[PDB]
RNA sequence: GCCCGGAUAGCUCAGUCGGUAGAGCAUCAGACUUUUAAUCUGAGGGUCCAGGGUUCAAGUCCCUGUUCGGGCG
């Protein structure tokens, strides 16, 4: 029963608490944990009993099998492991002490046994108790599920079933950390610092992404959430910090879908005196050395569809395959579209959706030219991008914030890291220029940002940062939750992260 | 002056861009580091030129002087060091180019220079520049003070102005990273795990505040900033995850000081199976080990106010001072304030009421015996703990979420390390009963609908998860921008922060 | 808003040609000193999605609907 078993438990538990029995204590001393147990007392053999150690481990019941009046056997479940406990009345405290306590212990209960090692005739590690001491009861139903949960509502919504019925969960959330970890380290090898920017942006920002319009009382005015913390980089990379770094969170105020959250983390860094083509090769060593050591090789087998669907196994070589966008693009197309410099032209712009109708694809009702090659370049390009791959330069009209080529036209100098035909890495080359950066600023925000609205959008105070001189430096940008769903096999973004936001109910 | 010097520098950028010549490069083989250049080379005798490697370093002008008209001495800052060039024309490429880019080159630029190592006949090392090359020219007029801008307005709302000409921020801010990385090594390698907690709730909760509220468009709701990530923890420690930890930033509807601020960072760790007595060593271990590896020994010069006023001087010997706060406070009243117990309801009012008269500590809110004891213990306790001290069994109805006293009654488990007459950190012992929970958060929502502003809602959400048995735990907290004040001798708390939120023009 | 098929113990489903609702899972009680998804025995558990007509007798016919899966606006 759903309901008249927790009214019979609660009032169990608070008979028990009138009658001086009280089932929260407040200490209880776990000598040795439920892994070290199993590493170190694994060496018995069937049908022993260690009767000279006597060790108090804790954990939580997860079966409770009645061979018999005075044998039964419990199944603790602690740091992913499980341990049997064999409570044998002859080797308890006393035959009442025994029946009194194991009328009390149901599935689900966190209790602390006190006992010695040893195991069964069939051979199992199993700790026999010489007194067994309730910690925390559970006055809710934990359903006995074979192979594991299964409903995706409340897998989401109540994290801690998830995490006691499934076990996988755990070892997601260890590897989510683990990333954080090695990237962490390997940023500060390279000599970075990490920095804690603010998140109450003044300005919002003339970005697309929609900001968290927030209310300060006490300064009765509007602050912006974050979203990139590239402007405070850069104006540290002005003062003085040549390399700089920040695992942080961003939000957007965004809808929520399969692979999107209304907050997120990113990992960015800019780092002076280089560009891409210098970051290539760290963006490399840092995606390969990770994938060696979160797992055991550099092949990696995801699904996108479930396990049902098709599995793709990645490779993860240091050499990734490097293609140029537009000479890799023209090819992909099936003919040579109009040089670079003809971006601006309307001509190339009706040319290029012409090649779009031919081929049959779909574009957004803006018929621009970003639209029909980001595209063009997301259905002929990145679909070629199973393994690891780096895609050069793109043109000026996407990237604002980069600087134009070293020798093409109108090619800003950026480069992306598609995995799992998904883009994990995004790198651009700063753009150093006041005048130019100003400019951007302004048609960026005359644009869309503040289209029929005022004009403040700009950021004076970045403006004037960049005025007193900004070294020729990179950034670069990682989405740490992709990266954790594709070393995960999963293909939720739901599913790395520890309390995703969902819709309530009612 | 600095608008006309503005100008003209605008208009000489824009003849440099127009003819040719690019004030901006792309990319600059930069070789050796000017740290490194430095470590390797400063074993040259004073009068030697290497005449035989170029190596290329890049830096920042902050000033030039000609001696003459055929050499010139800048000196470049780059990661906090010095290094003089002076550009001469014997071994420069040429004369011609070598007066054009002395003519180009101004104070406060950024430039890379590629040359030769050596150091000059008086002893100061050098590298003989072959060409210079400007990489990022300078506008505006760079400040010419011995001692660096000192006004607080120009330092927090120009970070990058401070850190150009003052050097200690740079310090300051290397030793809060390093305050973070060590606490993260220091939990990783104690085997807790790093957890990201949401940081929007439907409803406000984990500590006393006032949140910031936020409207979401695609989903008509109200989301409440983060408070405290505690309830997340203790539901994830139920979830099966024994240890779990925390650094993560916290925002706070106050108004903004020289202490506080709208949003600050703290590390929050919960381990199963503990108590806070448990924790009283952990910490302890903690702040011990900290500032041994950071400042370089156990003892800190601190200065309250100012470098000027007084400094004391606090020992973090790692045997710190556990004091009781009840029977400490009475030593110092030296009166036996009634028993914790009985709780007194309406008559230790009156008592703390003629201890506030007699021995004149102020009252602003003199309701409830909790605002009263806790200036007592402000004005009686906390002043002599300069040294790091533990203050433990602070009163039950001080605390709404620790677990009571096990010997005594009327207390609750928990403890406050005081440095400098400051909490740091504080640990309690969590309440793992349902029942009681969901009768102080009743509590807390009678509160909050009439009585107290900054207490929280009913969240079922968590008084499930208590429901589905949560383990005996203890929850530790501690406030690093405190820490990093106390570590970089700061009286103020916008000097820790990169970009403190100061009010609009 | 048009149309199709279901609505059964705490959960998943048989229910047959209408001869009164059962099987499994779950809970509880009992037996079983060596089990491992514990093994049996027993009990409670819905009052047939709601209202009706029909039938000797209606979950097991028909008529109005609500809800669900939806095929469609
Ligand atoms: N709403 C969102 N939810 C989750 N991840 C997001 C969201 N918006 C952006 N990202 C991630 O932000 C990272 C950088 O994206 P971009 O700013 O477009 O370069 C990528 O890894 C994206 O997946
Ligand atoms: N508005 C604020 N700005 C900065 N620090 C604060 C603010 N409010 C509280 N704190 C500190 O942050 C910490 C919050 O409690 P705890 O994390 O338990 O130490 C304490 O050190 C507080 O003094
Ligand atoms: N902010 C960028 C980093 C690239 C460099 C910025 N110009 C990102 O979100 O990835
Ligand atoms: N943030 C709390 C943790 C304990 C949670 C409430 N019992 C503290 O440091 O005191
Ligand atoms: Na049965």
């Amino acid at each position: 029963d759903p309901n008249q078993y927790y009214k019979i438990r609660s009032q169990a538990i608070h008979q028990l608490k009138v009658n001086g029995e009280d089932p929260y204590p407040h200490k209880f001393h776990v000598d040795i944990s439920l892994t070290d147990f199993i590493q170190k007392y694994s060496h018995l053999q069937p049908g022993d009993h260690l009767t000279d150690i006597t060790l108090k481990v804790a954990g939580r019941i997860h079966a409770k099998r009645a061979s018999g009046g005075k044998l039964i056997f419990y199944d603790l479940r602690g740091e992913g492991v499980k341990l049997q406990v064999m409570a044998n009345s002859r080797n308890y405290k006393s035959e009442e002490e025994f029946i009194h306590i194991n009328n009390k212990l149901r599935r689900g209960d966190i209790i602390g046994v006190q006992g010695n090692p040893g195991k069964t005739k069939k051979g199992e590690l199993s700790i026999i108790p010489y007194e067994i001491t309730l910690l925390s009861p559970c006055l809710h139903m934990l359903p006995h599920l074979h192979f594991g949960l299964k409903d995706k509502e409340t897998r989401y919504r109540q994290r801690y079933l998830d995490l006691i019925l499934n076990d996988f969960v755990r070892q997601k959330f260890i590897i989510r950390s683990k990333i954080i970890t090695y990237i962490r380290s390997f940023l500060d090898e390279l000599g970075f610092l990490e920095i804690e920017t603010p998140m109450m942006n003044i300005i919002p920002g003339g970005a697309v992404a929609k900001p968290f319009i927030t209310y300060h009382n006490e300064l009765d005015m509007n602050l912006y959430m974050r979203i990139a913390p590239e402007l405070y980089h850069k104006m540290l990379v002005v003062g003085g910090i040549d390399r700089v770094y920040e695992i942080g969170r961003q939000f957007r105020n965004e809808g929520i879908d399969l692979t999107h959250n209304p907050e997120f983390t990113t990992c960015e860094f800019y780092m002076a005196y280089a560009d891409y083509h210098d970051l290539m090769e760290i963006t490399e060593k840092m995606v390969s050395g990770m994938v060696k050591h979160i797992t055991g090789s550099y092949k990696v087998t995801y699904h996108p569809d479930g396990p049902e669907g098709q599995a793709y196994d990645v490779d993860f070589t240091p050499p990734f395959r490097r293609i140029n966008m537009v000479e890799e693009l023209e090819k992909a197309l099936g003919m040579k579209l109009p040089e670079t410099n003809l971006f601006e032209t309307e001509e190339t712009r009706k040319i290029l959706d012409d090649i779009c109708v031919a081929k049959a694809v779909e574009c957004p009702p803006p018929r621009t030219t970003a639209r029909l090659l980001d595209k063009l370049v997301g259905e002929f390009l990145e679909v070629t991008c199973i393994n690891p791959t780096f895609i050069c330069d793109h043109p000026q009209i996407m990237s604002p914030l980069a600087k134009w080529h070293r020798s093409k036209e109108g090619l800003t100098e950026r480069f992306e890291l598609f995995v799992m035909k998904k883009e994990i890495c995004n790198a651009y080359t700063e753009l150093n220029d006041p005048m130019r950066q100003r400019q951007l600023f302004e048609e960026q925000a005359k644009a869309k940002a503040a289209g029929d609205d005022e004009a403040m959008f700009i950021d004076e105070n970045f403006c004037t940062a960049l005025e007193y001189g900004l070294p020729p430096t990179a950034g670069w940008g990682m989405g740490i939750d992709r990266v954790a769903m594709f070393l995960t096999d999963s293909n939720n973004i739901k599913e790395v992260l520890l309390f995703p936001a969902m819709k309530p109910e009612d």
